[PDB]
C-alpha cells in the first residue's frame, strides 16, 4: 500500500544532452571537458559555491570567461521535461503524496525551476509536497544517508514508498532500506507504472 512517491530527476522527467553540454564547453575553450568529467562532485554535494564553482571552470580552463557563457554551456545538458510528464505529475497528487529526491546543484536548478516546471499556471513547487536536493542536504544518492534523510524528514514510513530513479546503484541501495522502486530506461513514459 504505497502512500508516497519519490522521483528522481534526470532522464525521469528532464531529457538530458551530455553530446550538446561537451559541444557548448569546447566552443567556450574547454579542450578537454569530456576527460575532465573534482568540483562537480563538490558541487553536486553543495560542498562549494557557484561562485567557486564557475572559477574551477575557469581554473582549469585556462581561460576568463563570463558567468554567463558558462551558465550556458553547464545548462545546455539539460533539454526538456515533456509537458505530458507535469501533467502525470499534477495528476499523482491525487493519489499520493510526491517527493522530488534529485542529486544537482544551484545552477541546474534553478534553470529548470525557470525553464522546464513552469507550465499553465504552475511552479515547481506545484509539483511536489518538497524537493530534496542533494547539494543543499548536502549528501548525495546512492549514500543510505541521503534516503534515510529523506524519509525522517519527511517523516514517511520507507515500506511505504515508491522510488522512480534511472540508476540501478541508487535503487538498490533504496531497497536496502525498503522503499519500493522501478528503473526506468532513457526516454521510458514510465506511467505505465499507473494504468
Ligand atoms: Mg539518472
Amino acid at each position: 500500500g504505497i502512500k508516497n512517491l519519490l522521483i528522481a530527476l534526470g532522464g525521469v522527467l528532464i531529457n538530458l544532452d551530455r553530446e550538446r553540454c561537451i559541444e557548448n564547453f569546447k566552443k567556450i575553450g574547454f579542450q578537454n571537458i569530456e576527460e575532465k568529467f573534482g568540483i562537480f562532485l563538490q558541487q553536486e554535494k553543495g560542498l562549494i559555491t557557484p561562485a567557486e564553482f564557475r572559477d574551477g571552470i575557469r581554473e582549469m580552463m585556462g581561460k576568463m570567461v563570463s558567468d554567463k557563457q558558462i551558465d550556458a554551456a553547464w545548462n545546455s545538458f539539460l533539454v526538456d521535461i515533456p509537458t505530458y510528464k507535469l501533467d502525470l505529475l499534477l495528476k499523482l497528487r491525487e493519489k499520493y503524496v510526491v517527493y522530488l529526491l534529485s542529486n544537482t546543484n544551484d545552477i541546474h536548478w534553478k534553470w529548470v525551476c525557470k525553464n522546464a516546471f513552469p507550465y499553465r499556471t504552475f511552479k515547481v513547487e506545484d509539483y511536489f509536497e518538497k524537493t530534496y536536493l542533494s547539494y543543499e542536504m548536502k549528501m548525495a544518492k546512492p549514500e543510505p544517508e541521503i534516503f534515510k534523510a529523506v524519509t525522517e524528514d519527511a517523516g514517511i514510513d520507507p515500506k511505504e514508498t515508491f522510488f522512480i530513479d534511472d540508476s540501478e546503484i541508487n535503487c538498490k541501495v533504496a531497497q536496502e532500506l525498503g522503499i519500493s522502486t522501478y528503473t526506468p530506461k532513457a526516454g521510458e513514459d514510465w506511467s505505465h507504472l499507473f494504468r
